[PDB]
């Protein structure tokens, strides 16, 4: 069954990580990344593939955010077995200037124990959108 | 590391799983999900929690599009290890009669072995969105 050492760990990877989001720091955001890492991000394009681009993806949405930043989790949920995670979790976002524009979004990620670490595999960031308007829905609750 | 006899089975699961999807086989659907799935859905809400309000979900999304459907995968990735697992693909879907209206979404799926059989216990669907103008990015290429 699941290893709750493991899961310990990637919880903790989990910690770290969000707070080198919320710190800016690309170099700790990337760090945990395997080589091969295929993240589906919530804007902009389908995917993308390989550390290499998905870093160029982070440098550029990190640059494009002036100001102050929410970036915490809800509701988070860790599965470890072997060399395979998964953890997903509802990640609340927006401007920590304005928080009638700080909203809900879905994570899911895949990890990976290579090389005697865990390493992040997969990425999905989304929101939901509306069948008739098309549009992304932000203003909904857990 | 991996097991190909549990990727292998997954493959299956999934090929048999995306059929009932096209055949319209609400059971076919179901089937394969644990009683405690999470899921989050493309469209109208943030999360679907547990076998009975999904299935309630799926029943309301089904019933709802008359017509012949598109509803294949590309690139799919499997890895499974123990008695966890994890697949993510690319979806193309949208109605059968006119592809003017059929794109690529992304999907994420996890997977636990319990009872003697693997079981669905996460899906995350979705489309990505344009900043600016936050509508779905339905158009886009993998």
């Amino acid at each position: 069954g699941m290893s709750t050492a493991a899961e310990s760990e990637i919880r903790q990877l989990i910690e770290r990580w969000m707070q080198a989001v919320r710190d800016r720091d690309i170099p700790g955001i990337i760090a945990p990344y395997a080589d091969d890492i295929v993240a589906f991000d919530a804007i902009q394009a389908l995917q993308f593939k390989g550390k290499s681009a998905y870093t160029a993806h982070w440098e550029m949405c990190m640059g494009m955010c002036t100001g102050p930043m929410v970036f915490e989790l809800a509701q988070l949920t860790v599965h470890a077995a072997g060399d395979l995670a998964l953890a997903h979790w509802l990640n609340r976002c927006g401007p920590g200037d304005d928080e009638s524009q700080c909203g809900f979004m879905r994570a899911t990620v895949g990890y990976r124990r290579q090389g005697g670490q865990w390493q992040v595999i997969h990425e999905h960031w989304s929101a939901p959108f509306d069948m008739e308007t098309q549009k992304a829905l932000f203003d909904l609750k857990p």
